[PDB]
């Protein structure tokens, strides 16, 4: 139905189409981050935020895909097909869900404004050739660059 | 986590276990309804409601599953393994998405109160022995 | 009795397992830190803080546990099965007591909010790819 | 450190030596009492009291000790040594834990004043030779 | 469904797990006590008290168990099974129902506060070894210890 | 007496055990620093501060120790034993004196607050495993 899951929030896929695959933590890492930060909010009987509602659906569908992968690994005697399907799932679908979970966890930790400005700047950066761009990518952090907590 | 997708919407999987799995309309029937009734709101750049949010996400993930099925049919050399994967996908995961779509569309269309009352009444009905079970199963209506 | 030793302090084992088990200093180092900084307050006849009470009980637990381990190693004569059992004490209980001690000492030294922010930030940091995170690992310091 | 787990309040491990070791209820009985009376508070996210904090920490320590001993007696294969180590555990740690649970559950149910007066009076009683020792020993009660 | 029939009232099974089986009168005695004290309240068309509602249900279920025992005694030719089932019923289920009826009759005669304090004290007593506890158990009574009514 | 040469201020020999012994500058470097910064005050007839007093006394003690060891190594005729005794001297007394000079010169140049915060932070640092230990260790400075 030609839906963009970020348009509802202020972004698009074209804005995140720049962020490489080497930028997004693993799905297990992102799910651990969520469990640690907003678990009592994702498991709560309140909508909390549109970002919280979106996070719950993404986690559910990833769980369904993981169940699919285990079921395949168990019920497919053909190891070639088994491997190909499981690896396709992990790589591609995990990339989609990594984009998604990162976007939501970030728009929750930081704000939509900050995340969108970071995306604009990261686009400026990753579009620029290496011979003309700074080597140190732009960075989004809760900590100062000195990373000393007091 | 043990997330429940209906707890924020005032329900639980125990409250939808009342309805059987052969009751939910097919995923294609649910998507036709969703289009016809809320296309310009799901394609909208607004949080018109958590139901709309969840419906967008469900539709995107079902689309991912359909892309998976096509990619399987295209790339899987073993026809029997390819057939087993597609049928499992459809049956099981389409069942989950049937309940997910049914719930959200029905809420948007009728009301959370109405949907919960309908679940309770359908439980009454399906638990009622047949000798005293009316043939006119409960049904959601505006008129 | 479904007890969490942190939820009265605003944390959770899911939040402390969010860091690597290789991050938490050794039990000896933490006991030395305590003996150095809060000995007069742990031996004091005053409650002081819910953290002092918890820290006082964690030190006694470790003492009883080490007593058990050394006594059973003395009695048992298996030099190989020692390295497994009286070092399984170390891995499991030692990791849980390393997290408990770090949490309490660090809270008493810096602040509860500071410690929790540190936990989340360090977890996100060690989970993030290097090229898109600050190079230096997050650390706690009293020095401005 | 030389931490006395009672001097934080108004007692000492030598003021509880007035009570023999045959006086202290079993850990099962005491944990049942706790589950009965202060479960909603021990499972609470609030510093309801230092007794609650110490009780949480003690219950967790006992959980860790039981885990260790069971896992060990399982892996190790001699039941004679099994009985030996379990007797050692029971005696040494179980007594030090019955004391602690009794003290905390009492100073919670009853007051510190009442508990200390009870300890003094029971010292008087159990010191007095049996010939001149009444049969109606003292006991903690919320009744006449 | 993990229900505790006394939690609704302020107690638990762990608090009554101390009271021995030699402490509770027979079920016939407790039912006679109820019939004599609150019959016109248990047979009335008003809830009266949560304790009254609980008493009515307990009496009903005990009646069903008694009916079961008679039916068994009448319709089981096997005297071994007959005896074993009937004795199991009496002992175990009667112990449960004795705990229950005692608790309710007491929280009605006396109050919840008094009953719970008595239970705490009786626990203190029955946990203490005999060599260190008074021999005369703590006692709950409508009468003074002198038992002289004036 | 059980005199701790630091508790007169706000420290203890166990709070300086946070710093390894390989961290402390050589006595030559430290005496040069003193000559550079506080010579006019150490040669002064005024109680400019307890740090100054302790520093005078420590420098004199070192003078006496050096006199003894040199005079001895001279009179005694074995260089192997010479090296042995000088190694013992260096280790045992030189470390206990590097600690003292460092502490006093720092609490003079910088403040007691800063020195103690530095000790705590360096304890944190040198405890943190190297994998998660930043390279930019803490250091005392009058600059950013």
């Amino acid at each position: 139905m030609d839906i963009d899951p970020y348009k509802e929030f202020g972004a698009t896929v074209e804005l995140l189409s720049f962020l490489p695959s080497d930028f997004f933590p693993s799905v297990r890492d992102l799910l651990d981050t969520a469990s640690a930060l907003y678990r009592e909010a994702l498991e709560s009987p309140e909508h909390c935020s549109p970002h919280h509602t979106a996070l719950r659906q993404a986690i559910l569908c990833w769980g369904e895909l993981m169940t699919l992968a285990t079921w395949v690994g168990v019920n497919l005697e053909d190891p070639a097909s088994r491997d190909l399907v499981v690896s396709y799932v992990n790589t591609n679908m995990g990339l989609k869900f990594r984009q998604l979970l990162w976007f939501h966890i970030s728009c929750l930790t930081f704000g939509r404004e900050t995340v969108i400005e970071y995306l604009v700047s990261f686009g400026v950066w990753i579009r620029t050739p290496p011979a003309y761009r700074p080597p140190n990518a732009p960075i989004l952090s809760t900590l100062p660059e000195t990373t000393v907590v007091r």
